[PDB]
């Protein structure tokens, strides 16, 4: 079966000193038997992402970083963006892509994305394809239908070959910085079409093997119902992250 | 007016190529190259820790920034980059709603004007980019448009910080269009730039303000440009990663 994987979203917090001292609080906090069961990475700004490579490449550790964006070109005039190349060379192993944030306050589309999704392979990341519906698709009962989509947008025209290393990650955006909750059942049933989404797009031999993490408000209360589930692969943790105690623990959903 | 020589590397480089960069720029260059002209550096975010530990380590007089900021302090803004970050990397400046982020990420004035107010949050240098596409200069509106955007770009920047600012004319309309834009036609707007910031705040500020060009700039034309008197610098793009050229181009009186 599938290796869970917890990726710790910092967003935009921590300068390159805050992210190496954090990144060492993880180190000292994990054991042996930590990354032995569970696969833990950080996604880091870019502007700490040499900071975190030199640390993971001074004291050995275990714990693996990426990135929150991705520049769909592989270099050129575009001000501002970071490519592929430059992601490779800090010796990133992930890229969330398509985040809820970026196609909220950046209009990122799912045109977008799926060129952000491929722009990642090309390079030798692995995007975390981030999908999920707002709140008027999940009320009028069609959510999965919306999401699944997205799944399918976000992985236009993708090799079998990259698709089975694929991480997607589900945001139930109509409940995170919500009061409504998404419970265990209502993103198992997501991650489950999801899942069976990407059999039809690949093949059931593929979509066993592709992680389907949970991108929902993830604490140390929440994280064992969700984690249970049979088609849930990890989370996508997005405040709790950032809190040393709490990111640990998540770690060890085993609680 | 100090001249100032920004390198735009835009999306290029490796960590460990821009320090080969910045050293091979420091190697061809002497005091009589910075005594002169402010030499700057605008690198991609994950460039910017190699930069600054090479920087600090050498005492070079190179200065390096970032090529985007986001205008929020911190937050639930993923893949953004903030000003108490690029202030870590003790970065001096920062290029603001340049003509691609404009183009492709929908920048606005009001979203531009947003990242200026965060730059000087935070101890940065904003270079304000502004600049018309190709019917704005066909209708003859550019002058009113770019100044339009500087107005903007520039709005509730108490004098104290907008003394400060740098303002980089892009002529967008030159750009993939097989038209050339002179040296006569930047100066005229970099001087309606100048005009527009002494309304603003003060001619007496407006005199303090550099303003610098943002089009296609090569050793073959940075002397002419230059010696427009109201160019005070150049939004290097492409000849920025060419150490050569771009020693040529800091050295503009030769």
């Amino acid at each position: 079966t599938r290796t869970p994987l917890m990726a710790g979203n910092w967003k935009m917090n921590l300068n390159h000193l805050e992210a190496i001292a954090h990144v060492q609080k993880l180190a000292f906090a994990l054991a042996d038997k930590d990354y032995d069961a569970v696969e833990v990475a950080v996604l880091a700004p870019f502007t700490d992402l040499r900071s975190v490579q030199t640390l993971v490449d001074g004291d050995k550790l275990k714990i693996k970083y990426g990135a929150q964006d991705i520049s769909a070109h592989d270099g050129g005039a575009y001000t501002g963006e970071i490519s592929g190349p430059m992601l490779a060379k800090l010796k990133c192993t992930y890229v969330a892509v398509g985040h809820s944030e970026r196609r909220q306050y950046h209009a990122e589309t799912d045109e977008i994305v799926n060129a952000k999704v491929k722009a990642a392979y090309k390079h030798g990341l692995t995007p975390i394809l981030c999908v999920g519906e707002e709140l008027d698709v999940r009320e009028a009962g069609n959510h999965v239908e919306h999401t699944l989509a997205q799944v399918e947008g976000g992985l236009k025209d993708l090799a079998a070959e990259q698709a089975e290393s694929v991480v997607i990650a589900y945001e139930p955006v109509w409940a995170i910085g919500t009061g409504k909750v998404c419970g265990a059942d209502d993103a198992q049933e997501v991650c489950a079409a999801i899942r069976g989404k990407l059999a039809e797009l690949y093949s059931q031999e593929l979509a066993d093997k592709v992680r389907i993490q949970y991108g929902g408000s993830v604490k140390s209360g929440n994280v064992a119902e969700i984690m249970a589930k049979p088609d849930i692969d990890g989370a996508l943790v997005g405040g709790a992250s950032l809190d040393s105690d709490e990111f640990v623990k998540i770690v060890r959903f085993r609680d």
